């Protein structure tokens, strides 16, 4: 009726993401002291003009709510600078990650390990992952000895680098438009409960309005191409509704896999299971089917050099 896309002998209707589906940027700062005590604690050099890229997207998309999910040990003056950024740009909403309740998506590590110890033991010995079974029992022992209430959220709260960003990115997108309402952001134009969200990496420059997008079952992700290879990525994630069952599938993998990675399993694994991009299927065909394509999204150029 409004479009249709085919992958692995299954039809997926192209579902619309209206022009008021909010945009999401994410800045988790590990050293806020590198910025001045009265500066917006987002990197903004000429190598990484991330704050400028976020503003330019907010300037282009006037009517659309622009979300910025932040985290870190910011000084009081840095939070006022962020508070003033929300004042200069009416559509910019700064959401602190600590203000959101993710407990409904959480699971105890001891629960995951026990399930897998039972699951692997039921497999005959000639097929059991013997190395993994010992590792899980080892992981369970350390949880019971050091932090028996450790959960996916608490364990990921302690990690460093991208794995903790990627973790909360998937969870925010499951909240979707509700996250802005939960965070108490007033006046978000046409923001509806149950609505979707469009995450964009901060090193990408939006040069024109996205308009209305039409994505298979209302989801699409970035597909990066390096050399002669392509790969599913989380640099762009667009969903047309909250709790999108594909992202929910990625979380379900996190709840059943012993050492689930928020990127490999929460995004790539969830997408491949959801659309049946099996090991025997054409990964290249899936990439073209699921790829977020838009003329007005521009890749970072500062990356580049001779060759």
């Amino acid at each position: 009726s409004s479009g249709s896309a085919n992958f692995a002998g299954v039809e997926y209707p192209l579902l619309p993401l209206d022009q008021h589906t909010p945009l999401l940027f994410q800045w988790f700062e590990r050293n806020p002291s590198r910025f001045g005590e009265n500066q917006i604690p987002i990197i903004n050099t000429q190598q990484n003009p991330y704050l400028n890229n976020i503003i330019n997207a907010a300037i282009i998309e006037k009517e659309r709510t622009i979300g910025v999910l932040v985290d870190g040990n910011f000084s009081a003056g840095q939070k006022k600078a962020l508070a003033k950024l929300e004042k200069q740009y009416e559509n910019i909403k700064v959401i602190y990650n600590s203000d959101l309740d993710y407990s409904m998506y959480d699971k105890k590590l001891s629960d995951i390990y026990l399930e897998n110890i039972a699951k692997i033991e039921a497999q005959p010995a000639n097929v059991r992952d013997e190395y993994l079974l010992g590792e899980i029992k080892k992981s369970l022992n350390e949880v019971l000895k050091n932090n028996p209430e450790e959960s996916l959220v608490s364990s990921h709260d302690k990690r460093l680098g991208h794995v903790r960003f990627d973790f909360y990115r998937n969870l925010f997108l499951l909240k979707g438009s509700n996250a802005f309402l939960e965070a108490g952001k007033h006046g978000c134009h046409h923001l509806q409960p149950g609505g979707g969200c469009i995450y964009l990496d901060a090193d990408m420059l939006l040069t024109g309005k996205l308009g209305t997008l039409y994505l298979p079952d209302g989801i699409a992700v970035h597909v990066s191409r390096k050399g002669n290879s392509m790969s599913l990525e989380n640099g762009i994630i667009a969903v047309n509704r909250s709790e999108h069952p594909a992202l929910k599938k990625g979380l379900e993998i996190m709840h059943s896999k012993p050492y689930g990675d928020p990127y490999i399993d929460g995004v790539c694994g969830g997408l491949r299971h959801y659309f049946n991009c099996s090991i025997r299927h054409n990964y290249e065909e899936f990439c073209n089917f699921i790829e977020f394509k838009h003329e007005h999204i521009f890749m970072d150029t500062s990356s580049l050099t001779i060759s």
